[PDB]
């Protein structure tokens, strides 16, 4: 059975490149359902198959420079555990 995540972290955060590193649910998923949602681009669903070694995702390919709202979700043949959100803010071009 899954066992839910606690809370994610974040390694580089670029306006258009960034890296986030999510805690493991302590019971291997077989698939993570990463999605980012934004006030005016709109939100989109990533699906990133990991292993057990690969605990993190790479956004890169963005363009906005603000608070993107992210939503890590682990999964097992067919769940809904805790929903894990990541509110980052994309470093503007600065």
């Amino acid at each position: 059975n899954i066992d839910r995540p606690k809370g994610l972290a974040f390694t580089d955060v670029d306006v258009d490149s960034i890296k986030i590193a999510w805690e493991s649910p302590q019971g291997q998923v077989s698939r993570y359902r990463v999605t980012y949602s934004s006030p005016e681009d709109g939100i989109h669903e990533l699906f990133p198959a990991p292993d057990g070694e690969e605990d993190t995702a790479e956004l890169q390919g963005l363009r906005p420079g603000s608070e993107y709202t992210v939503s890590v979700v682990a999964l097992h043949d067919d769940m809904e555990s805790q929903p894990l959100i990541g509110t980052q803010s994309t470093a503007i071009p600065a």
